[PDB]
């Protein structure tokens, strides 16, 4: 019955289909022809819709997916946690977006979200992901991404439409070594902290982790801060004022004065790190 939907017929023109399966709370995309993990950049890792339907039953995956590319005309709008227990919209922002972007809408696989597929072009000044106090989120992509396909047509909106997408500027937020290189380096060296557990002096985990950052970042106080904000030790206390400074900066500066050596990127002195790896 899926191939009856006009929008699914439109997507089946493209050999950009995959299948996905729930690992933990992630949704990994897989090559429908052989079952390997599918890249989002390798077109030969995908298949057409017939191969995705066949591969779905073969490996028992959770459902179909569609990879978005620059040259196809589609735009993927992801609305998370915007539906009731009986699948009506409970967020007023999502209610207004659906009024001004009337195109193919379907219920996402968790039942509490929506997908809208539109032909158009995204504004270049908006963030990919926008999070709201409500707990909902708006995530938009036109390439370098795949979308789960359910066919659960919402509100009978079963047709991809050609719409202007400047209206998204009213919903998404606007937007104007290497940090990730250091993060991966610290992870591989066993120096990336685990999330704090019950009965853990979080403030003491902060300081220990901040000491390591002082080494691996070369006491680059602004880099240590950018990296700390992506760690499982980040919390609202980090930016609370304390004596004409924030708790986060007082921690980072204390670490910079505590640590003696520094990791020189050009010297590879990983053996100079004075802190033992995080046990597992
Ligand atoms: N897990 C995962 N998802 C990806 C990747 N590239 C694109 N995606 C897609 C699959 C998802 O449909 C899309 C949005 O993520 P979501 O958390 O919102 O899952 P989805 O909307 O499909 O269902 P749900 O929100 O839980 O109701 O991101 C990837 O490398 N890993
Ligand atoms: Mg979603
Ligand atoms: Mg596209």
């Amino acid at each position: 019955m899926i191939m009856e939907i006009p929008a699914i017929k439109a997507l089946s023109r493209y050999a950009q289909w995959v299948i996905w399966k729930k690992e933990r709370d992630t949704k990994i995309p897989y090559n429908p022809n052989n079952g390997k993990k599918a890249s989002s950049t390798d077109p030969l890792a995908w298949g057409d819709i017939d191969e995705a339907q066949a591969g779905l039953v073969r490996y028992g995956a959770n459902g179909l997916g569609f990879v978005l590319t620059k040259s196809d005309p589609f735009v993927f709008i992801d609305l998370d946690h915007v539906l009731d227990e009986n699948k009506r919209v409970k967020c007023e922002w999502a209610r207004q977006l659906l009024k001004e972007i009337k195109s193919y809408t379907e219920i996402s696989p968790s039942g509490d979200g929506l997908h809208v597929v539109v032909s158009g072009k995204l504004p270049d000044y908006i963030k990919h992901k926008t999070k709201f106090d409500d707990g909902s989120a708006l995530e938009v992509y036109e390439s370098g991404r795949y979308m789960t396909i359910t066919g659960e047509v919402f509100d009978g909106r079963d047709d991809i439409k050609e719409l202007d997408l400047s209206i998204l500027g009213e919903f998404a937020e606007h937007k104007i070594l290497d940090d990730e290189a250091i993060i991966d380096l610290m992870k591989r060296k066993g120096q990336w902290p685990d999330a704090p557990k019950d009965g853990d002096d979080w403030s003491s985990l902060d300081m220990s982790f901040a000491n390591r950052l002082a080494f691996w970042c070369g006491k680059d106080i602004e880099r240590m801060d950018r990296i700390f904000r992506q760690s499982p030790l980040m919390r609202q206390k980090w930016d609370r004022p304390t004596a004409g400074s924030t708790y986060g900066r007082i921690t980072l500066k204390k670490a910079c004065d505590f640590v003696d050596s520094v990791y020189d990127p050009a010297l590879r002195n990983e053996s100079d790190c004075p802190f033992e790896p995080y046990n597992e």
